[PDB]
């Protein structure tokens, strides 16, 4: 089935709409509105995502 | 707004929801299930996440 594309598909489309909440709440808080805005948010990102994504799975069970 | 907040909130929303996902493609697919899954599936996920969200970022400001 190919679990690489399977992972880039869904990657996708979550990253597309937040990529659109994401450019709204930096209209709506000009103040966070910086070059560098993206790259805080994605350190925030990688870290949090891979730890929840862990305990979400194993909470799964049931 | 708490930037932190706002950042750990949506990160968690997309971990969760992919979880789940990845959890119904292992039980559609039981071969993939492997001691190696949980972290190749969330770091190739995590890694294209960043990636497109970069591209949407740049094509939405731009438009």
């Amino acid at each position: 089935p190919d679990w690489r594309q399977f992972c880039e598909l869904h990657a996708q489309a979550a990253a597309v709409d937040f990529a659109h909440k994401f450019c709204r709440f930096l209209r709506d808080n000009p103040a966070y509105d910086t070059p560098d805005a993206g790259a805080s948010f994605s350190r925030h990102f990688a870290a949090n995502f891979l730890d929840v994504f862990g305990e979400e799975v194993r909470r799964v069970l049931v």
